[PDB]
């Protein structure tokens, strides 16, 4: 119980640090190119009120814990995964296109296909979901879950990377990372919402952290 609740203590404050952090981020000037940079902190601080929501309602309720409510992060998780998937899209558009882009472009031309990556990473969650609910067994929702989790990946890769290792980072930087919440599910109630609240960390806040960077320096001399 200590250890969870230490964990979500230290999840909680790098998120209200990261969203302090990307408040001010959403206020520095752009040039055109980087626009679509402040499209993305705008998605990652809503994703951080979800967040939020969630470890206020976590925290509360391990003072009186009964059940196992590792099931609740799936309440957070479906709401805030795509739109992390739609933000890290953008961010690759951002990368790898020559010329200035922004999510409504993208969003206009890809709805399709980012409809088909938000539907497997929906499949990936539901599969947890029945997993953690144990309405299906522990190997089933390891191997059905991360099945869903390479289709999503492997649908990401081969539309929006380039072959260089700025892009291998980010890819698999967040491959691995999104992996270990998988790793995560086989482990005890404590362990396992251990390793979810600090995960989050990684997943969610150094995302903006990261972002937060790259608007300030590409944006630096308009500051100065
Ligand atoms: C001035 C603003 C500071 C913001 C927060 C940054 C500084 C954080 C203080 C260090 C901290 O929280 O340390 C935890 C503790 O030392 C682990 O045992
Ligand atoms: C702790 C986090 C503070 C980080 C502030 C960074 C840049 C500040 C940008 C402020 C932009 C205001 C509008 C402007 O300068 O134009
Ligand atoms: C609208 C339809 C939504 C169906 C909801 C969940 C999928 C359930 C799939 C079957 C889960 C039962 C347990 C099992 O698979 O055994
Ligand atoms: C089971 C679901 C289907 C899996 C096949 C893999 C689908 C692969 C789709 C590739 C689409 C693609 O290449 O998109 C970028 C251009
Ligand atoms: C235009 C500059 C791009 C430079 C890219 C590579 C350079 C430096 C490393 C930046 C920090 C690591 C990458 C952060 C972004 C990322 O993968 O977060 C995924 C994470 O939340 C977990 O899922
Ligand atoms: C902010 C929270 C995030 C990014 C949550 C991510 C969760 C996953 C990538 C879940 C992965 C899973 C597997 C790969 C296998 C089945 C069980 C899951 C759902 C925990
Ligand atoms: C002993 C049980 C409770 C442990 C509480 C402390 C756990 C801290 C683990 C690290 C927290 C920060 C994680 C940072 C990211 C990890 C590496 C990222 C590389 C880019
Ligand atoms: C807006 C909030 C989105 C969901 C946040 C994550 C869940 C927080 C608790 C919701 C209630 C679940 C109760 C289960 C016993
Ligand atoms: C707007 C700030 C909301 C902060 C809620 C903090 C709740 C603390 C609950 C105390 C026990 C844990
Ligand atoms: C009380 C309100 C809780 C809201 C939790 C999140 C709602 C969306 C859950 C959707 C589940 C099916 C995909
Ligand atoms: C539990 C439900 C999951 C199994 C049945 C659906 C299979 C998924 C098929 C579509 C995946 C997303 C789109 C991929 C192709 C572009
Ligand atoms: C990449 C960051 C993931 C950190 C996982 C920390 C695991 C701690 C497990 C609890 C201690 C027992
Ligand atoms: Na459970």
């Amino acid at each position: 119980m200590d250890n969870i609740i230490m964990t979500a203590y230290i999840s909680i404050f790098v998120q209200i640090i990261t969203a302090i952090i990307s408040v001010y981020g959403l206020f520095i000037p752009l040039n055109f190119k980087d626009i679509i940079l402040r499209e993305i902190l705008i998605l990652e601080l809503i994703v951080q009120i979800i967040e939020f929501i969630f470890y206020i309602w976590l925290i509360i309720t391990l003072q009186s814990i009964n059940e196992d409510i590792t099931y609740v992060r799936y309440f957070d998780w479906v709401l805030t995964t795509p739109v992390m998937l739609l933000t890290t899209v953008y961010f690759f558009e951002y990368m790898n296109s020559d010329d200035g882009i922004r999510k409504k472009e993208i969003n206009d031309r890809d709805y399709v296909y980012l409809f088909y990556i938000c539907l497997s990473n929906f499949f990936m969650l539901l599969i947890g979901y029945l997993g953690e609910t144990k309405q299906i067994n522990k190997m089933l929702t390891l191997f059905g879950g991360s099945f869903f989790l390479f289709l999503t990946f492997y649908l990401l890769y081969v539309k929006y990377t380039k072959e260089n290792w700025m892009n291998y980072i980010v890819f698999y930087f967040m491959f691995l990372v999104w992996f270990l919440y998988g790793f995560a599910f086989m482990f005890p109630f404590s362990i396992k919402n251990q390793m979810y609240n600090i995960l989050d960390i990684v997943s969610k806040n150094i995302y903006s952290i990261f972002i937060f960077i790259v608007i300030l320096n590409q944006s630096y001399k308009l500051l100065l």
